[PDB]
């Protein structure tokens, strides 16, 4: 639906227009169409975005094994894209946002730090 | 720092514009200017995201209850802020963003439903 779709997206720190572009392949205006309600909201989409809701998953796991090892993660919060992209050459801007979206969880929550 | 400042903001879904009228009590430029790393934030600020993030734990704790309780919970996801105002009218828009917040978390990782 539009709020599970919005809702998915948020969650991963996506602007609207980040995720029409790399997700959608959509203009931002058609994606914002989607997350109103006046309109279907494609299965496909809906399908991609939990794909890469994954992938999130996948980043949390990760930290979750180096705090089993019994480490208090130092983790890597990217105020700047393009700080991130020099440090993961083979990611993109969804990437980026994707580990905002973890750094933030662990570090608000009170188990990781920030650098 | 900067980064703890900016983790916390879009951790519980604030936009810039809505963080600095609220709770900087400052212009977008003024907020800005604290996530950029130039200076330190302000002790006051800090606080007041810290206590806002504590307030977002409550209503996890609250949801957590339910499912103790045997309840799947069918989570109200608010894209309209007038709506969420409607149902929570002591509250504003900083609640609104920390409602979707939690009914993001809980949906996309697969223990309610949002309608």
């Amino acid at each position: 639906t539009n709020k599970e779709l919005q809702a998915i997206r948020k969650l991963l720190m996506l602007d609207v227009s980040e995720a029409a572009e790399h997700i959608g392949r959509v203009s931002a205006r058609s994606w914002q169409y989607w997350e109103s309600g006046r309109s279907a909201v494609p299965d496909d989409v809906e399908q991609e975005m939990l794909d890469l809701a994954s992938v999130r998953i996948e980043m949390m796991s990760a930290i979750d094994k180096r705090l089993a090892d019994g480490e208090r993660p130092k983790l890597r919060f990217y105020n700047k894209l393009d700080e991130y992209l020099a440090d993961n050459p083979d990611h993109n801007v969804i990437g980026w946002r994707l580990s905002q979206s973890v750094a933030a969880l662990y570090y608000t929550e009170g188990h990781a730090d920030l650098i």
